[PDB]
């Protein structure tokens, strides 16, 4: 056993089933840590009606509640210079006996408190969350409407009778268990989960140099609602004569991922040949988040939408994406010098630039922060 992590991105939860196991305890513990950089976000949540936990970020103060029915605790805990919210790691500890309520930050002081009137025992029989909900602000007790954003790993519900280790069964999978949108089972960086939006056609962002040109991926989430757009390119040096004059000529090895009539596309030429793969077949400008990722070694690879996954085996004996100079996201430069339009890019050929937001880049596995890019280059 190693630790187990998980990333929310505000629409991403954990649904743990309490009807077949339920739970009647009058001792109860919760552990967890988290990392985080919003001021609210559910951490996690279990009960349905009477009885309920609710244990969620409010103001950059860590907030419990808990009612066994007879009425609740509630506690904020917040250091008395800042917050929690400050992209470091955070332990949490909580611990129920009868009516008695104590909760533990970072090994730091324990504050305990108690549940009201006559009632002993925690009854929940529903669903236990963990980062969110299907509606966090309908949860009884809930201070949040959001979901987590940032990182929760050893989540852990205790009790006399059962042990819940739910980061656990969210990775390794159980029947009782359901985990709902863009979860990757590792933290890496808490800033990068802060969308960016492209706010017209003309904007965009010109990012690194692809690392090599024998192997590379790239992987991102992207929401959208328009049905055009361009949404990464780049090309090498030009391959055709000096005296070619029409654009059918156009001989360059370049990369592309460009949205056409509501179709996502991917578009790739290594020397000897463009090959074009409709991605998925449904159409994803519905304003919902689609993870994207994109994986090459040679001529061969796997673009991914979602869960769905599609091969692909580029013409040619070349192996190598030979790219020169920048990487475009959401559209292209009006003036750039030596800048190339392959032919099946309609995208480009039509200047239909993205508009919609990018989320979460990684290039080579390595996260990119693409707003410090933005802030740093132009605001277009």
């Amino acid at each position: 056993k190693e630790e187990y992590i998980a990333t929310f991105k505000g629409s991403e939860y954990f649904c743990y089933d309490l009807s077949q196991n339920p739970i009647q305890s009058s001792s109860d513990e919760i552990t967890l840590s988290f990392k985080t950089l919003q001021r609210n976000g559910l951490m996690l949540h279990t009960g349905k009606s009477a009885d309920y936990v609710n244990l969620a970020l409010k103001n950059g103060a860590v907030s419990l509640v808990i009612n066994l029915g007879s009425g609740a605790f509630e506690a904020l805990v917040e250091p008395v210079n800042g917050k929690f919210n400050d992209n470091a790691w955070h332990d949490v500890k909580v611990t129920r006996n009868l009516r008695q309520v104590t909760i533990s930050v970072d090994g730091i002081l324990t504050t305990t408190g108690y549940t009201q009137e006559d009632y002993t025992m925690l009854g929940s029989d529903d669903f236990f969350y963990v980062g969110g909900s299907p509606s966090t602000a309908d949860l009884p007790g809930s201070p949040v409407s959001n979901n987590f954003m940032g990182c929760l790993k050893e989540v852990v519900y205790k009790n006399n009778d059962v042990r819940l280790e739910l980061s656990r069964l969210a990775k390794q999978g159980d029947p009782k268990m359901k985990i709902h949108g863009v979860v990757a089972f590792k933290c890496e960086n808490v800033a990068t989960l802060d969308p960016i939006t492209f706010e017209t056609p003309e904007s965009f962002i010109s990012l690194p140099k692809w690392n090599a040109k024998k192997t590379g991926s790239i992987s991102f989430d992207f929401r959208t609602t328009e049905p055009n757009g361009l949404i990464l390119f780049s090309h090498g040096k030009p391959r055709h004569q000096k005296d070619a004059k029409h654009p059918q000529m156009i001989k360059v090895d370049f990369f592309a991922i460009e949205m056409l009539d509501g179709h996502l596309y991917l578009l790739l030429d290594m020397g000897s040949g463009t090959i074009k793969i409709k991605a998925l077949q449904k159409k994803v400008n519905d304003g919902e988040w689609y993870h994207v990722d994109f994986q090459r070694d040679g001529r061969s690879g796997t673009i991914s939408v979602n869960t769905l996954r599609t091969p692909y085996t580029a013409p040619g004996e070349s192996e190598i994406l030979d790219l020169d100079d920048e990487l475009y996201l959401g559209g292209l430069p009006e003036n750039k010098a030596g800048l190339v339009f392959p032919t099946e890019v309609w995208t480009a050929l039509l200047n239909y630039g993205y508009v919609g937001c990018i989320r979460d880049l990684f290039i080579d596995g390595q996260s990119k922060d693409i707003r410090q890019m933005a802030e740093v280059q132009s605001t277009a």
